[PDB]
């Protein structure tokens, strides 16, 4: 299950069904990926392939993140069955050393 998140728009969403924090238009696609990973008791659950999952590197080695759409990805650790630091992140602002 997921256990915690660190972006707020993620966490109200997943917690509330508020949206606000989130673009609308992803709000489906959004809440599918999360159910996904809240679902996934290993992280081969969560290897569908049109999710590119990949893991991260340098500070975000132990971080692994899935594709929403074009450039975001949400972003977590994955351990014993659970996930946490669930993020929503632009994957170009990760520097070529942390991918
Ligand atoms: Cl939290
Ligand atoms: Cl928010
Ligand atoms: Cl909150
Ligand atoms: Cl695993």
């Amino acid at each position: 299950g997921i256990k915690s998140f660190k972006h707020k728009g993620l966490k109200l969403l997943f917690e509330k069904g508020v949206t606000s924090g989130v673009p609308a238009q992803d709000v489906d696609r959004i809440n599918d990926r999360l159910q996904a990973i809240d679902t996934a008791t290993e992280i081969g659950e969560l290897n569908r392939q049109i999710y590119k999952l990949h893991p991260l590197k340098g500070d975000r080695e132990g971080y692994w993140s899935i594709t929403v759409r074009a450039n975001w990805r949400i972003t977590f650790q994955f351990i014993n069955g659970d996930a946490y630091i669930l993020n929503y992140e632009d994957y170009h602002k990760l520097g070529p050393e942390q991918k």
